[PDB]
C-alpha cells in the first residue's frame, strides 16, 4: 500500500548525490529506473555513454535490483541480452547494500573485463589470445551502439 522509505531514501540520495559517471532517474513508480554509465576512460568504451534499466522487486531488499544494458556491448561478463554477472547481483547481494553499490560494481566490470571467470561468456578466449582485436571489437560496438559522451 505504502512505498518503503528506504527506496525513497534511495532514490533522493541517486538524484542528489550521484556517484561520479552514472546517473539513475525514476521511469513516477521508484521501481524503475534508467541508468547511465559512462564507459570508463582508457577502456574500450571510454567514448560511449551505455543505458541500462533497474528494477526493484517488490520484495527489495531482501531481494537483488534487477538491472540489465539496454545498450548492446561487447565484453566477456555481459551477455548479449545485457545480463550482468555480478556475485553482488545474485548470491552476495543483501539488504545491507543498495543500489548505488550496484552502479559502482557495473561500472568497475566496465574498466575490468575478466575473461578467465569461470562464467566468462564465449568473447572470452579472443579477449585472452587476440587482445587487441577484441578491445577493437568492443571499440567498434561502443560506437555503433553506445550514446556519445
Amino acid at each position: 500500500a505504502s512505498l518503503p522509505k528506504r527506496i525513497i531514501k534511495e532514490t533522493e540520495k541517486l538524484v542528489s548525490d550521484p556517484v561520479p559517471g552514472i546517473t539513475a532517474e525514476p521511469h513516477d513508480n521508484l521501481r524503475y529506473f534508467q541508468v547511465t554509465i559512462e564507459g570508463p576512460e582508457q577502456s574500450p568504451y571510454e567514448d560511449g555513454i551505455f543505458e541500462l534499466e533497474l528494477y526493484l522487486p517488490d520484495d527489495y531488499p531482501m531481494e537483488a535490483p534487477k538491472v540489465r544494458f539496454l545498450t548492446k556491448i561487447y565484453h566477456p561478463n555481459i551477455d548479449r541480452l545485457g545480463r550482468i554477472e555480478l556475485d553482488v547481483l545474485k548470491t552476495n547481494w543483501s539488504p545491507a547494500l543498495q543500489i548505488r553499490t550496484v552502479l559502482l560494481s557495473i561500472q568497475a566490470l566496465l574498466a575490468s573485463p575478466n575473461p578467465n571467470d569461470p562464467l566468462a561468456n564465449d568473447v572470452a578466449e579472443d579477449w585472452i589470445k587476440n587482445e587487441q582485436g577484441a578491445k577493437a571489437k568492443a571499440r567498434e560496438w561502443t560506437k555503433l551502439y553506445a550514446k556519445k559522451k
